[PDB]
This record gives C-alpha cells, sequence and structure tokens, in this order.
C-alpha cells in the first residue's frame, strides 16, 4: 500500500504545516502537524477542556463507530518549546492520504497548553519519530508509520514542504519526479528516538564550505533551524544589523535586509536553503526587525533541523530494519 497527502502552511510564514486526517467511522477529519520530532497522535477532541478549544476541529470517538476505549492508557506529553497536552486514549481506524491502519491509537487531549488553544488551525499532532518516544502508560504505543510499515510498498515515508505554498507527505514510495539530481543517504541513530543524522558541514551565502560534524535531528514540527552558536554567529555576521537579542528571545535583523543563502552538507553532498527561507518576518507587528529562521541550539541541548532546512530538499525517511535519511535538492 501507498498513501500520499498534501500539506499546507498555516500562515504567511510557515510557522507549522497541517495535513487532513480521517479518523474513525465515518470518517472525522482533523488537520495535523506531522511532527517527525515526537511520537504520539493526539487530537483535540470532545474531552479536552472546553475552555481551551478555540476554533480546533475535535474528534467525538463517541460518534465512530469503530472507536475503542484503551482502557486505562493515558498519555502526557512536553514539547520542546514548552507546549503541552495530556488525556486519555481509543484506538480507532486512522487514515493519511489513502493509506489506512486500524487499530491506531488515538490520544483524546482532556487537557493542552495555552499555545494549542490559541492556535485554531492546528486540531493535534501525528507522531513520526521512533515509538520509543510514545508517551502512552503503562503500555506504550505504536506509531502511525510502525502500525502502517508492515503494508507498505516500501518502508519509508517521505517530507517535501514547500516555501510558502504547500507541500506533500507520502508513505510507502519515492516519488521520484518529486526532487532534482540524486537522494544522498546517510546514517541515523535511534538511541534518543529521532531521527538523528550529522551534517557534514556548512557554507554561507557564497562563501567556502567548512567541513565539521553536526549531529541534529530532522524535526518536521520545529519551524526553524537551530545550529551550534558557533554557525549561527558565522550566519548572520554577514547580515548588517543583524544582533541576537535577549528580549526577543534570539537574533533579529533589519528587515530590509537581503538575506544571504545557507548550505548544509549531507555527506558530500549539499543542501541550499535560500536567504528568503530564512526571513520570519516582523517581530511584532508593523516592527522593522524581523525574526531570523537560523537560531542558536545552545539552550536546547541538541541541534534541529527544522522546517527552515528541510523545506529546502526532499527527504526520505528510511524506516528499514537499519534507518537511514535521504536528503535531495528539488
Amino acid at each position: 500500500s501507498t498513501g500520499s497527502a498534501t500539506t499546507t502552511p498555516i500562515d504567511s510564514l510557515d510557522d507549522a504545516y497541517i495535513t487532513p486526517v480521517q479518523i474513525g467511522t465515518p470518517a472525522q477529519t482533523l488537520n495535523l502537524d506531522f511532527d517527525t520530532g515526537s511520537s504520539d497522535l493526539w487530537v483535540f477532541s470532545s474531552e479536552t477542556t472546553a475552555s481551551e478549544v478555540d476554533g480546533q476541529t475535535i474528534y467525538t470517538p463517541s460518534k465512530s463507530t469503530t472507536a475503542k476505549l484503551l482502557s486505562g492508557a493515558t498519555w502526557s506529553i512536553s514539547y520542546g518549546d514548552g507546549s503541552s497536552s495530556s488525556g486519555d486514549v481509543y484506538t480507532d481506524t486512522v487514515s493519511v492520504g489513502g493509506l489506512t491502519v486500524t487499530g491506531q491509537a488515538v490520544e483524546s487531549a482532556k487537557k493542552v497548553s495555552s499555545s494549542f488553544t490559541e492556535d485554531s488551525t492546528i486540531d493535534g499532532l501525528l507522531g513520526l519519530a521512533f515509538s520509543t518516544l510514545n508517551t502512552v502508560s503503562p503500555t506504550q504505543q505504536k506509531t502511525f508509520f510502525d502500525n502502517a510499515k508492515a503494508s507498505l510498498d516500501s518502508p519509508v515515508f517521505t517530507a517535501d514542504l514547500g516555501y510558502h505554498a504547500p507541500g506533500t507527505y507520502n508513505f510507502g514510495f519515492i516519488d521520484t519526479t518529486a526532487y532534482t539530481g540524486s537522494i544522498t543517504y546517510t546514517a541515523v541513530s535511534t538511541k534518543q528516538g529521532f531521527w538523528e543524522w550529522t551534517s557534514t558541514g556548512y557554507a554561507v551565502g557564497s562563501g567556502t564550505f567548512k567541513s565539521t560534524s553536526i549531529d541534529g535531528i530532522a524535526d518536521t514540527g520545529t519551524t526553524l533551524l537551530y545550529l551550534p552558536a558557533t554557525v549561527v554567529s558565522a550566519y548572520w555576521a554577514q547580515v548588517s544589523g543583524a544582533k541576537s537579542s535577549s528580549s526577543v528571545g534570539g537574533y533579529v535583523f533589519p528587515c530590509s535586509a537581503t538575506l544571504p543563502s545557507f548550505t548544509f552538507g549531507v555527506g558530500s553532498a549539499r543542501i541550499v536553503i535560500p536567504g528568503d527561507y530564512i526571513d520570519f518576518g516582523p517581530i511584532s507587528t508593523g516592527s522593522s526587525s524581523c525574526f531570523g529562521g537560523i537560531q542558536s541550539s545552545a539552550g536546547i541541548g541538541i541541534n534541529i533541523f527544522g522546517d527552515v532546512a528541510l523545506k529546502a530538499a526532499f527527504v526520505v525517511f528510511n524506516g528499514a530494519t537499519t534507518p537511514t535519511l535521504g536528503f535531495a535538492s528539488k
């Protein structure tokens, strides 16, 4: 089997991407944030505290003839941005782009933190990291990809995120028309539960490539590119007037600037992030200070190849017995 679904930016900045997902019988379609940095499929629901729902579409398990309470199971997750959610668990039929999994754990939110409430466009998350990170207790549950894998034509999914435009998540096949050149594959460590890999270096604009190992994670659920402070300083030093602002929470730059590109290495291959992809717009409405799309990872503990980086590539998440990542230009 295969599946193919379009993923759409939630706003004009590509702050996140939403993909329609069918849950239950008859189908209830929710727009989920596909997150290769976590491993829970959770949704706003008829159980979510009413004051914490503000415009999201909810899953109502009592209206699904295939929903079953997973008795005794609870979940609770906290994300790197400080947001969180928790609740109980149903199993139900879940379909993405024509690919159907029966008995998928659908984690129903009883509580969500304010940033989820405040984002009316995201109805939940669909985790695509390794199932060892799934938070369901006392019986850990499998991701949608893990459940689908054996049925797929090939044990892979691909992320093809658009810049200020829709893109595609495919399951079970590699669309050879969706990228240019060849796909360069690179080793993955699953030891932390992430799609963790080592970039071979970087360049800023037209500058020379610096060969240096940068361990980080391919994370579709993180908006920006978070790299070591040395690398980030070297980038922003090429932008007149750019500075790190403690009050704003990262590097800012004059909105009048033209940003240089940023290149990252994948083995001997190179992925070029155009400068425009690094512009996240005014820090507040009407400001002439703009927020940068490359930020320091120093306070995180891990480097994160988020959407800013991934949207410059066609990315293969290869879930074979030894997982690997593939990157192609497009």
